[PDB]
């Protein structure tokens, strides 16, 4: 992807993203609006496990997108399994998509509602070896998104802002050990779930997606710390990182079934 341009600017956002690449259109995009009543109670879906306890948290990246913090994911430490998923799905990494102001920021909508931010933990099915070959699947990643909304610091979530200092430019990366993903869970693992995609280029539609119903509640300080990252890499412009969401896609042919 050394000649990718796309982006989330005027000339380069997600309106343009489907010339470079088509599936922009498919049948299976995300994120998507979930409408709470139109959405089914599915009682065959399996209890969701989110085995999180020998999670090795190692660097975080700021890739010109967002920032991801990466796992260790050469042996099974961190999955989640149950829930839709057939199969067990290791954690390699999770980063976030936010917006300019607390009104928006979320790439799924609830009720058309939009959240602040939303997170997203990125497993992939261990049945196809690496996360190179599970995206060319269908069943080959399995995302948990969290939505976050702004009011009460979330306490498991400082370490990250305060390392984002070191982070604010394109290409940089920090040492980033032990951090528990567990402390950003919310209480409720109550969810939605459907069929969809990866929400940036390439948008391989890859993805089970796997939506909770509570929100997890942070600080205005920590997503202002969010917004003052940059797009742009070191010595050049600063255009801060800020609204790096796409916005809902036709659901098309899906349905989106309920855990509850
Ligand atoms: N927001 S999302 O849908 O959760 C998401 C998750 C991972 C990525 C990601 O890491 N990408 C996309 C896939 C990727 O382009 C790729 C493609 C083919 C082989 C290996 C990696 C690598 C970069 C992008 C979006
Ligand atoms: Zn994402």
């Amino acid at each position: 992807g050394m000649s990718h341009h796309w982006g989330y600017g005027k000339h380069n956002g997600p309106e343009h993203w489907h010339k470079d690449f088509p599936i922009a259109k498919g049948e299976r995009q995300s994120p998507v609006d979930i409408d709470t009543h139109t959405a089914k109670y599915d009682p065959s879906l399996k209890p969701l496990s989110v085995s999180y306890d020998q999670a090795t948290s190692l660097r975080i990246l700021n890739n010109g997108h967002a920032f991801n913090v990466e796992f260790d994911d050469s042996q099974d430490k961190a999955v989640l399994k149950g829930g839709p998923l057939d199969g067990t799905y290791r954690l390699i990494q999770f980063h976030f998509h936010w917006g300019s102001l607390d009104g928006q920021g979320s790439e799924h909508t609830v009720d058309k509602k939009k959240y602040a931010a939303e997170l997203h933990l990125v497993h992939w099915n261990t049945k196809y070896g690496d996360f190179g070959k599970a995206v060319q699947q269908p069943d080959g990643l399995a995302v948990l998104g969290i939505f976050l909304k702004v009011g009460s610091a979330k306490p498991g979530l400082q370490k990250v802002v305060d390392v984002l200092d070191s982070i604010k430019t394109k290409g940089k990366s920090a040492d980033f050990t032990n951090f528990d993903p567990r402390g950003l869970l919310p209480e409720s693992l109550d969810y939605w779930t459907y069929p969809g995609s990866l929400t940036t280029p390439p948008l391989l539609e890859c993805v089970t997606w796997i939506v909770l119903k509570e929100p997890i509640s942070v600080s205005s300080e920590q997503v202002l710390k969010f917004r003052k990252l940059n797009f742009n890499g070191e010595g050049e412009p600063e255009e801060l990182m800020v609204d790096n969401w796409r916005p809902a896609q036709p659901l098309k042919n899906r349905q989106i079934k309920a855990s509850f």
